């Protein structure tokens, strides 16, 4: 049923599904000689995948084992990764739009929490963005290599609560701790969180209550928000049916937007 046009585990190919009216797929293939470590894991990330369905999760159409390559069919989503896509259009979106992904991506995020689901990488790096500006969670899918991304140990660390750094508490309420850092890079289209700062100095100033600052013409609802869910007491911080719930407040008085 499936067809591939323009093309960790093998390639990432964009291809055309057809199920008994046709549309555009993600397709993950997997590499010649993979191992058995290889096709135990690639599969079980769809697995994963396939027990969700909402409409800010990225749904896994399907999946195709009965033959040589085998593949991972996910919805295809035109307008990549958040991050980027932020980049390429500074300045471009009203308040009301960007509260619009944020309130999407935090719909995504109470909907996995509800299901005991930690994602453990929420950043928008791993938010994909259809035609629609839809934004939707994702996974299994580099300013400067001396501060990377990830650290080996597997931990994004100007994205991950400190409680996760240092003691590996992945729990929703870390997960929370992200959602502020993913509020912080959609406000900024797609700046650095922490800049220059070196991975070290990012946990020593966290450990010392710096938070990052509002970014340009952010709103101070907004930025309080971040602030909230970067509390240091994991308790105290917001889950994400109230996240939710304050995002719909804001869009419900649009004038508290307003405030710088």
């Amino acid at each position: 049923c499936v067809k591939i046009e323009e093309v960790e585990f093998g390639e990432v190919c964009r291809g055309r599904l057809k199920q008994p009216r046709e549309v555009f797929v993600a397709i993950k293939t997997l590499k010649v000689g993979y191992t058995e470590r290889q096709r135990r894991d690639f599969l079980s990330e769809a697995s994963i995948m396939g027990q969700f369905d909402h409409p800010n999760i990225i749904r896994l159409e399907g999946v195709v084992t009965k033959s040589r390559p085998v593949m991972i069919l996910t919805e295809f989503m035109e307008n990549c990764a958040l991050d980027s896509f932020l980049r390429l259009n500074d300045g471009q979106f009203t308040v009301i739009q960007l509260v619009g992904m944020l309130r999407g991506i935090a719909a995504g995020m109470k909907y996995l929490s509800e299901m005991n689901y930690v994602h453990r990488d929420l950043a928008a790096r791993n938010i994909l963005v259809n035609s629609n500006l839809v934004c939707k969670v994702s996974d299994f899918g580099e300013d400067d290599p001396s501060d990377p991304t990830y650290t080996s140990s597997k931990i994004p660390i100007r994205w991950t609560a400190p409680e996760a750094i240092a003691y590996r508490k992945f729990t929703s309420a870390s997960d929370v701790w992200s959602y502020g850092i993913v509020m912080w890079e959609v406000m900024s289209y797609g700046e650095r969180p922490y800049w220059d700062m070196s991975n070290q100095d990012v946990i020593n100033a966290v450990e010392q209550d710096y938070r990052l600052p509002p970014p340009m013409d952010c709103p101070t609802a907004l930025h309080q928000l971040m602030l909230d869910c970067w509390v240091r007491d994991r308790n105290l911080r917001p889950k994400f049916s109230q996240i939710v719930n304050t995002l719909d407040k804001l869009i419900r008085n649009p004038a508290s937007l307003k405030v710088i």
